C-alpha cells in the first residue's frame, strides 16, 4: 500500500488483520520490517496493525526536502487520514517515538487511544544549553562525518552496538544480514538529516501534551540512546505513564528480547 | 509491470520477448527472478516468457488476506486476462506446482497448451488420514515455530538441503546471497501461510481436470519435496503425463541442473 | 519518482534540490544509487542533482526490448522533456558516458550546458576493423557466457577489478555488500545486453557532434575501461576538452576518489567563459 504526503512524497505501508488499530513508527535505519515480528502476533490475536516507511526510508520515496519531525508527525496524520483511523495506539521506536509524540503535539488526541515509547529519543536525545546531560552534541557531529564517507560500512559496524553484540548478546547472521539490506535501501540524505533532527529536537513540550495512557519501555544496557536521560525521565514527565525496564536489554530489543515486547503490547491493548 | 487483483494487491511480473507464451510460478521463499536463466534461454529462442512474483514475495504487495491457493489461482486467471494470453504453457517450480495445477481446476484449460511440473507438491504434500504416506503435519509446524522466532536465519539455514549442498553440490556464495537477498523481501505473514497452504491444501481433485499435455520433473534427491510421495504420484494421475527424474538432484535443481532444465523445457515446447 | 518512456517501460529516479540541473547516468550493474555522495555534495551547495535508474536496472522496469544506445539516448530524452530541463550538464560514469555522448549526436544540445564523461566506454570500447586498439570482442563474449551461468557470483567477483582492490586500493566489506546487492536488483537481460552495446557502439561520430564545455576525468590505474583507448582519445577528439587522470586510480573511481571527484565536478559547474 502506499498514500502520497501533501508535497508530493509516497509513503510505503502495511496494513494488516481487523480490529482495534495499532500504528507503528520505525527507528533510524530501517523500516516496517522491523515490526513483522510483532505485527504478525497482534493480527492473529483480533488487533490491526499498521506500519509504514519513513520518507527517504525502505520502498518510500527520497525526497530532498522534509527530514524533519514536523514533516514526519504530518505524514503519519496523514497517514491516519487516509485510513480513518480511530482509537490508535501509537507504537514508536527509537527516533521513531519522536514522530509519534509530535503528532500528538500537533493534532491533538482525538484519535488516539494510547501510547508506547520503545527506546525512544524522547524527550531529549542530544545536550542542550538547559539539558547539561543529554549526549554531546559532538558525537553525532562524527557520526554525519562517517555516513558522509561511507555509510554502507557504518550500519555494518552499527550493528555491535545496537544490539548489544559487543555485551554477549546472541543475534544470529541472518539478522545482521537483514539489518544492513533494509538500511542500504535508504537515502543518504534521509540517513544524515535523521542524525540533525533526532540529535536536536526537543520533545519536553511534547510531553505535557499527552493525556492518553503511556507504557514506557527501555533497555538498561541501551548503548545508543541511554536510558538514564531519555526513557526514565519520559515516564516521568508523561502523566500516568508505565515504566518497564528490561534488564541488561539493548537498543535493538524487538529483536533480543522480541516475546516480552510482544506479551507486553497485548496486556496494554487488553488494560482495564 | 504489475496489475491489481480483485482484493486490491499489487502484483509485480515480467512480460519478455514474443510468440508461445509460457507462464512461470515461483517457489517458497522466492520470487520472479528465480526464472531468468529460464525466461533468457527461452525468449532468446523465439518464445514469450511471464513470471510474476506471487502475493506477499519479491515487489509484490503483502496483504494478511488471501494467503491460500484459491486466491493464488485467481490471481494468475487475472495475470492471464491482463495480457490476454492463449496457449499458455504453465510452469511451476515447489508450491508454485500448485496454484498452476488449481488455476486449470479451477478456470479450466481453454487458454492452456501445456502444463510443467517441477519437483512440486502436488498431488498432495502433508499427510491425510486417507494419505498416510504423506509428510506428517508436525514437520511443517516446526518450520512454523523456527520462522515466528527468525526467519532470516530459516532463510539461510534452508540453503544447504535445498540446493544439495550437504551432499556435494557445488553453489556458488553469489547464489546463496541472491537467494537470502529475494527471500528477505517477502511478508513474515506471506511465508507462514504458506507452509499451511503447502502443507494441506489437496490436490488430487485436481489431477483429474488436468487435460494438456504435462510433463513432470523432480529430482530424486529432493530433500523438501519427496518425489516419492508427489511427482511419482502426480505422474500417474495427471493422463498421459510425461516423468523424467533428474538422477542424485536437490529441490533447486533450476540452480544446480539449469541447462538440462533449459533444454528439456525447450524440447516440450517443440513437442 | 518515475516517468514512462515511449515504450511504456517505467523509469526511477531522484530528483534533489534547486539551482542548474545536473543530470547523472550511471554505470553497469549500478544504479542511481552510485551517485548519492556526488549528488549530496551538489545540491547541498546550490544545484540540482537528478539521476535515474537506466532501465533494466535499480528500481526501474526490465523490458526486453530497447537494451540500446539509441533508447538510452532517448530515455534522457524524455526525462528531460519531462522536468523541462535546461542547462543541463550530463554527466555519464563507465557505459553511462556513452548514453549521455548518444543523447548530444541525437537530439542536439539545445538543452545542454555541459558534458562530463567519467572513466567513459566513449568514444569505443570493443575492438574493430578500423580500430585495433579497442579491446578484443572475444573478452566480452567471456562476460556473457560466465553471467548466463552464474551472475550472481561474476559481479562478487567484479568487485576486485572494479575497485581496484587487487592493487591495494581500501575498499570497505559495506561498500562491497552495497554494489553486489544493488547489481542483483537489475534484469539478467539488460545486463547482458548492455555487454553487446557497450562493446561494439561506436560514438566516433558522437565526438565531433559535442558542441558544448567537456570534463574527462578517467584512472590510470583502471582495470575495466582502459584509460589509453578511450578517456585519452575521447580528450582528443572532442574539440575544447579539459582531461584530468587520476593517478594509480581503479574503475571505480567515483568511491576511491570520491572527494577529489566532487571538487572536480563543483568547479567544472563554476567555470568562467570563453572568447571563440
Ligand atoms: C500495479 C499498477 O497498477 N501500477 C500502476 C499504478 O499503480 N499506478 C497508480 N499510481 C500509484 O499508485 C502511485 N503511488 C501511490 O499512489 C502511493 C500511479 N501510477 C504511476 O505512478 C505510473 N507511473 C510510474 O510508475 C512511473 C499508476
Ligand atoms: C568484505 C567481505 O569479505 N565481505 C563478505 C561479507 O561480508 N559477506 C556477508 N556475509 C556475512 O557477513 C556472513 N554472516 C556473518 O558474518 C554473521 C555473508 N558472506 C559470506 O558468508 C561469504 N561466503 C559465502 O557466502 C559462501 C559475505
Amino acid at each position: 500500500s502506499c498514500f502520497v504526503a501533501k508535497d508530493g512524497t509516497q509513503i510505503y505501508f502495511k496494513d494488516w488483520g481487523s480490529g482495534k488499530p495499532v500504528l507503528f513508527s520505525h527507528g533510524w535505519l530501517l523500516d516496517a520490517d522491523m515490526w513483522e515480528y510483532q505485527m504478525e502476533y497482534l493480527s492473529s490475536r483480533g488487533y490491526r496493525t499498521i506500519a509504514f516507511d519513513r520518507r527517504g526510508f525502505g520502498r518510500s520515496d527520497q525526497p530532498w526536502t522534509g527530514n524533519d519531525y514536523d514533516t514526519f508527525a504530518d505524514d503519519i496524520a496523514q497517514l491516519i487520514e487516509h485510513l480513518d483511523l480511530k482509537e490508535v495506539t501509537l507504537v514508536g521506536f527509537s527516533m521513531g517515538g519522536g514522530d509519534v509524540a509530535r503528532y500528538i503535539a500537533r493534532h491533538g488526541s482525538a484519535r488516539v487511544a494510547g501510547l508506547v515509547l520503545l527506546g525512544a529519543v524522547t524527550p531529549l536525545f542530544g545536550q542542550k544549553p538547559d539539558y547539561p546531560q543529554g549526549v554531546p552534541l559532538d558525537v553525532f557531529a562524527r557520526f554525519k562525518t562517517e555516513l558522509l564517507k561511507d555509510r554502507a560500512q557504518f550500519i555494518s559496524d552499527f550493528n555491535a552496538p545496537f544490539y548489544g553484540i559487543n555485551k554477549g548478546q546472541v543475534v544470529s547472521c541472518g539478522v545482521q544480514t537483514q539489518t544492513l539490506q533494509i538500511a542500504l535501501l535508504a537515502s543518504l540524505k534521509a540517513t544524515v538529516d535523521c542524525v540533525t533532527a533526532f540529535a536536536e529536537t526537543d520533545f519536553r513540550p511534547d510531553m505535557a501534551k499527552i493525556d492518553v495512557p503511556t507504557l514506557v519501555i527501555h533497555g538498561d544496557g541501551d548503548q545508543i540512546v541511554p536510558f538514564e536521560t531519555t526513557g526514565k525521565v519520559a515516564a516521568e514527565l508523561i502523566k500516568g505513564a508505565e515504566l518497564k525496564v528490561y534488564k541488561d536489554a539493548p537498543h535493538g530489543f524487538a529483536v533480543t528480547h522480541a516475546q516480552q515486547l510482544n506479551e507486553d503490547l497485548l496486556a496494554f491493548l487488553k488494560r482495564g
